[PDB]
């Protein structure tokens, strides 16, 4: 039979090295420790244990331990790990694989880190190897991340049922305690902050370059993927009040995506703004620019993507809100503020709302979206004065 105490041994292990960590002020020193103990982690490796993350039957053969990475320098820093498992059809009826004698982490591309580990890996050569990374907070509370990833794989399975191909990318959460758990990162995805800066391209002329031109089948391939996750995203963001948006937690995968991360701030969370936002989703200048612009036909499609996806949202309210009350009561977290939160995530479903008047609601939410575009300033002064413009 397959037993529990050696998992629960594996994940403590894991939190057991952050309590370490905490002891050393500087990320470069927490890095060393971290590398020394990933070292120990082999000796009991492999192992009837698995990453509870991975979605597929496995078991856990080695941790390249000169790999992983401290991502600060706070008292329980994240650390970021890379872990090699061995896939197998039936967890239960495999036996444990033989042992076999034996900044950049995060901008460099995942094939390449993959080609690396894998060429230095006792493993490497089997064809049921796989690399997996997990990212482990001993400090943070993250069953508002686990609420988020509910809500997000609820939302796909809403847009998959109504054939709505807006374009999401959950990623996996485990609350370990109240203020410990661990998240799957993206991987094959750089933040938005990254690719400019290495680049010194706008996103339009980084997808022109990267994809192909106009004319081209990938081009238009992307920015049909950049669209449809930037119509998902907005539905989130909207839906779930996601605050702290920018080019450090929005990233873009290889085939033109946009993928949201951190949902730190979330429904209730403080502080709430006072700026008037409809949604901390902004559909900045380069966006539009990469969408063929305002009057673009990609542009509308964005729009008639959020209609739909709110329409299909809207049809599956109550799939989305249980999952909210379910969290609210088994616990008590700073996202939530009393019974006004449901209300307010019900309110924005418009259940009283016609089509007809959802469609204009989502033309006013998209203009509210791009007002921190420099032309707004310059081109709403008739709301602001007497003047006609
Ligand atoms: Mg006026």
């Amino acid at each position: 039979p397959v037993r529990l105490a050696p998992e629960r041994e594996f994940i403590k292990s894991l939190m057991a090295i952050g309590k370490r960590l905490a002891t050393l002020p500087t990320k470069e020193q927490k890095t060393q420790r971290l590398i020394s103990e990933l070292s120990l982690l082999n000796h009991k490796l492999p192992a009837r244990v698995w990453l509870p993350t991975a979605g597929f039957d496995h078991h856990v053969v080695r941790v390249p331990h000169t790999q992983a990475v401290v991502l600060n320098s706070k008292d329980k820093a994240p650390y970021l790990i890379y872990v090699e498992v061995l896939e197998c059809e039936n967890f239960d009826t495999t036996s444990v694989p033989a042992r076999i004698p034996e900044a950049v982490a995060l901008k460099e591309p995942w094939q390449e880190k993959v080609r690396r580990i894998r060429e230095g890996s006792p493993y490497g050569h089997l064809p049921n190897w796989r690399l997996l990374s997990v990212i482990v907070k001993c400090g943070d509370d993250l069953r508002q991340e686990l609420l988020a990833f509910q809500v997000l794989k609820q939302l796909q399975s809403i847009w998959e049922q109504e054939r709505v191909p807006l374009w999401i990318k959950p990623y996996k959460i485990l609350v370990i305690s109240a203020d410990s758990g661990m998240i799957e990162p993206v991987v094959n995805a750089v933040s938005i902050h990254q690719v400019k800066k290495q680049s010194q391209l706008s996103l339009l002329d980084y997808f022109l370059q990267e994809h192909g031109s106009y004319t081209t089948e990938a081009f238009l391939s992307a920015q049909r993927n950049f669209v449809q996750s930037c119509a998902g995203y907005c539905l989130v963001c909207y839906l779930l009040q996601v605050k702290d948006r920018h080019n450090g937690n929005i990233l873009l995968d290889a085939e033109g995506h946009i993928i949201h991360i951190d949902f730190g701030f979330i429904l209730s969370s403080s502080p709430r703004n006072l700026g008037f936002e409809t949604s901390a989703f902004k559909l900045t200048t380069e966006f539009v620019d990469v969408m063929g612009g305002l009057d673009g036909d990609m542009f509308n499609y964005y729009k008639m993507l959020m209609l739909q996806g709110l329409i299909a949202a809207r049809k599956h309210m109550d799939k989305v809100v249980q999952i909210v009350e379910i969290m609210q009561q088994g616990s008590q977290l700073p996202c939530f503020h009393g019974s006004s939160t449901i209300r307010n995530l019900k309110e924005r479903f418009h259940m009283s709302m016609t089509e007809e008047q959802l469609q204009l609601l989502v033309e006013q939410m998209v203009d509210g979206s791009m007002r921190s575009i420099t032309t707004k300033l310059y081109d709403g002064f008739q709301y602001l004065t007497n003047g006609i413009m």
